[PDB]
Parts: structure tokens; sequence; C-alpha cells
């Protein structure tokens, strides 16, 4: 309770757009050079899709925040689609990218390398398109509580497939409380289904904005540990170490790590 309204008043002065700039626009946001962490991202969700194996009719996008790359190979895959966040204002920035409204994020860059990946000869606007179809609703959630999206919540549970990038790390304060949050989203998939899991590495803080927040540094291992006693098989783990030139002044982060895990 302590280590967790601690962490909740920190985000209260989290600001999206800054968030957005500071790792979506580049240097970290070019896709046009390849070794780069976006390209290398959505590649690694790319492939995984292309496999087949994570399929179903819906999804939950655990901790969205403002972006939606995340879902850009995801949504092909998936009819019902669940995103999800703490604050408010992250909602409403989701919001105005889904219903096109202005001052939306401009993710085009995005959708276009995901379908240039993708190699199925799809346009950027119908990749958009689908997505947007596809996004039945943005409802809050907390991963600290043992039900993240509360008593009744509209979304469709249990959930054939998760994803979840940035989160549980950036919200946790210490290990321990890392697995209780893994263990607390696991609930809402369904048996034998799939959790695309994504995030920092060795990373303890990050601004956003007047926001400074605390992220619990874990490791490649730590995080497939905490898979495996969360009742899951690790099918993938790839990690990518972050180059001198991403390394800024927003955050410490060492690495990305992108796991994907099967519920058994
Ligand atoms: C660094 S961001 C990751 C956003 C996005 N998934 C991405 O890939 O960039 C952390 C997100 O977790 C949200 N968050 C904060 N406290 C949370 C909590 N207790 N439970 C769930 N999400 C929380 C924040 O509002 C923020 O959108
Ligand atoms: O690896 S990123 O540079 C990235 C993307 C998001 C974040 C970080 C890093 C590190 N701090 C996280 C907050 F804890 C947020 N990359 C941004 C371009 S698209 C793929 C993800």
């Amino acid at each position: 309770a302590p280590g967790q309204a601690a962490v909740a008043s920190a985000y209260q002065r989290f600001e999206p757009r800054a968030y957005l700039r500071n790792n979506y626009a580049p240097p970290r946001g070019d896709l046009c050079n390849p070794n780069g962490v976006g390209p290398w991202k959505l590649r690694c969700l790319a492939q995984t899709f292309a496999t087949g194996e994570v399929s179903g009719r819906t999804l939950i996008d655990i901790g969205s925040g403002p972006t939606v790359y995340q879902l850009l190979s995801a949504c092909s895959h998936f009819e019902d689609i669940t995103m999800t966040d703490f604050l408010e204002v992250n909602r409403q920035e989701l919001g105005r990218w889904l219903q096109e409204e202005p001052g939306a994020f401009n993710w085009s860059m995005y959708s276009q390398h995901a379908c240039l990946i993708e190699g199925k000869g799809e346009c950027w606007q119908d990749k958009e398109r689908q997505l947007r179809a596809r996004v039945k609703r943005v409802l809050p959630i907390d991963v600290h509580q043992p039900q993240p999206l509360g008593a009744g919540s509209p979304a469709p549970l249990p959930a054939d497939a998760l994803v979840s990038a940035f989160c549980l790390e950036a919200v946790s304060p210490d290990l321990a409380s890392f697995q209780r949050a893994l263990d607390h989203i696991t609930t809402l998939l369904r048996p034998g289904g799939h959790l695309l899991l994504i995030g920092a590495l060795e990373e303890s803080w990050y601004l956003a904005g007047e926001a400074r927040l605390t992220v619990v540094p874990v490791s490649e291992e730590e995080v497939r540990e905490a898979l495996v006693r969360s009742g899951y098989k690790v099918r993938d783990l790839r990690t990518y170490i972050m180059p001198a030139h991403l390394q800024t002044g927003v955050d410490d982060v060492k690495g990305v790590f992108f796991a994907w895990a099967q519920k058994v």
C-alpha cells in the first residue's frame, strides 16, 4: 500500500506529450536505421505474430499509456481489443488518435514500418483503419489490484492473449511488487493463452515532463524467472542493448527485453 500510493503520486504529474517526445520521436523513434530499437521492436512483434501461434478473438493491452505501436502487428489477429491505462490523460491521448481528433500523436511512420516489415502489401492507412476498428474500448486499470480491471469490467474476460510494454517494471517499487503485478494481470489471461511482455532492462528512472518516475531495475533472467513463477512457459525471450546514441537524458535504461510467454 505505501509503495503503491507513492508511485501513484508520481504518476499524477506524468505528461503524455513529454513521454511521447522523449521516446517515440527521434532518435529512438527513427525507423530508418535498421539497427535502432524502433525497427528492432516492431520486427520482433511482427515475427511473433507471423508464426500464427498467437491468435484468438480478444486481446488486452496492459498499461497502454499514450501509445499504439505495440498493437500494429497484433491488430490483424484479434477482432476485440481492449486498451488500458491508470491515468485519465493517457486514455484521453489515446482517444484523440483512435477518434482521429485534433492534436493526436502521428503514428504513421510506425504504421508504415509495420506494413513494410509484415510484407503483406498492406498500405499503412488500412493498418491504422483496422486497429481503430478493433479497439473496442479504453479502460482504467491498476496492475496492483488483485483484479486489475476491477469488478464488472466491459472487457471480455478471460482474454485469449495479453500485451504489455514498459508497464510492470515502471510502476513497481521492487522485484517483489513486480512479481505480484505480473500475477495479478496473469489472472486476466485464459489458460494456454499468450502474453507478449516488453520492458526496460536495468532501468531505475525516467522523465515525463515535470514527472520523474522510479523504475525497478530488472534483468532478463529475473524477468524469465518471474514469468515461470507466474505459471508461464517462455516461448521466446530477446534482449536489445541500448546503444550510446540512444542513451539520452530522459532515463537510464540499459536495454529492452521482449518476452513471449504462454500460460500453461
Ligand atoms: C512508461 S509507460 C508505458 C506506456 C506504453 N505501454 C509504451 O509502450 O510506451 C507506464 C504506463 O503505466 C501506467 N500506470 C501507472 N501506474 C499504473 C498502475 N498502478 N497500474 C497500471 N498501469 C499503471 C502509466 O500511466 C503509463 O501509461
Ligand atoms: O526502446 S524504446 O526506446 C523505449 C520505449 C519506451 C520506454 C523506454 C524505451 C524506456 N523507459 C520506459 C519507461 F519506463 C519507456 N523504443 C522507442 C521507439 S519504439 C520501441 C521502443
